[PDB]
């Protein structure tokens, strides 16, 4: 009851991967649940362009996607990856701010006072290339750490990245991040 | 409330892992708990005879688990490696809220199409009689295709073992270490 | 609503990790929450000593933390890393039985029966080094294997290993093990 903000389970492309491009080239799918003091989160992002299909012909890539929330926890699509804000499942006014990574658990670096490593969750997933080849992806998840404006409240970015020895792909194939699960500690409802 | 589908905690010799064995050889942990849209799962296998307790004498093994569901979210023994239905933490009763969305993993259909937003891969542990860690490379396809006309919907587990030494050289239990994943669960 | 059993969302110095010593030299952050039949646990370390964030100046190091509970699921000081007793996030005066690793999926070992190696759980977090280098640290989770004295009803152990072949760091640096999830079968509330 109330605890899942979501992209929905299989979303339009939603998404914007390639720099200076105005429209959507992935679909990504983020789904947030409330558990108690923490937030059980999901992601993962498929390829919905030739420029996004076509970046594992390389050996050594790196993809971002940025997400920036206001005070209420509501995407802000003019800076964010994500074009389209997140809903609640039963959804529409409502604060998202419970979803939300805590500013106490992960704060934002002060000029002088120094850095906060404590604010970067890592893991892996994985590609599965057409052959059948299997790539892990290094998975950087960055809470809050640094704003990128003054309409900002809250941060939460992504990188994938591939660093392999042969480039999983020789042809256009569809980018598929393999589902990819992190916790952290939420903002009060 | 509700919320987990079980094998129980310690479950009784329950899945059968040798090809053509008419009876349990391993006894497989799985927990299904409904957490918002999504459902927590936690698997474990442990050998539960000579044949299985062996595997691990080979660098390279595959264990696969086939479980196969009606529209109702229940096991369908005959097909499935799991012989015994789950069941609810207390006491029928529609398991459709704990089976993998259709939505977010279909059934591939025979025109152009693999679904491979389907698999789930990760990483457990299997730790020698030596002591040593050996790393198993897990991989969870959920529905993606039906094995018959009875089936709704599918989980499948695959442990691989690819070592440039063997594990064991005598017989040994079993074990895999606790893989968690989480997916899109379909509609109550 | 009484499902998360926590140190807070960013504790003072709770825990002692060199030994010998009588005064917590590191932060501990564990969050356990309810969530059906297992518990979900989240875990981070931070060095609160010179002794600890100078750590990292070896390739080679272990860091142990060891947690034993009571029959009612309370944190038991004098034998534990941990100095400080768990809370409820929301709710002193309560069990927290409900919280602690089941003794049917996870025993006791006995005197000549072989041990129960179901009861580790093995997985990997990271140490971010002052000049951004990412190393993976090997995590141990133990749970109830042995009882350190007759006092003791649950035990919960971690373990992170360095195991580089170059140290991190040159210089003293705040240690901080990036955040690791697992999940447990829990025991009857």
């Amino acid at each position: 009851k109330n605890n899942t903000l979501w992209t929905g389970p299989k979303p339009e492309a939603n998404c914007i991967i390639e720099y200076g491009k105005q429209n959507p080239d992935s679909k990504l799918t983020l789904i947030l649940v409330k558990n108690g003091g923490i937030v059980n989160g999901y992601v993962t992002l498929m390829g919905a362009s030739d420029y996004v299909n076509t970046l594992f012909k390389n050996k050594n890539v790196s993809i971002n996607v940025e997400l920036y929330f206001d005070a209420t926890g509501h995407i802000l699509p003019d800076s964010s990856s994500l074009k389209t804000d997140l809903e609640l499942k039963y959804k529409a006014d409502f604060s998202a701010r419970g979803f939300m990574p805590s500013t106490t658990a992960y704060p934002f670096d002060l000029p002088n006072a120094g850095t906060h490593n404590e604010n970067y969750i890592f893991g892996q997933c994985y590609y599965k290339a057409s052959d059948g080849a299997l790539f892990p992806l290094e998975v950087t998840v960055m809470l809050n750490k640094r704003l990128p404006d003054s309409r900002t409240s809250y941060v939460m970015t992504f990188l994938w990245s591939l660093n392999a020895g042969l480039a999983p792909e020789t042809t256009q194939a569809t980018l598929i991040t393999s589902p990819f699960t992190f916790s952290y500690i939420r903002e009060d409802d």
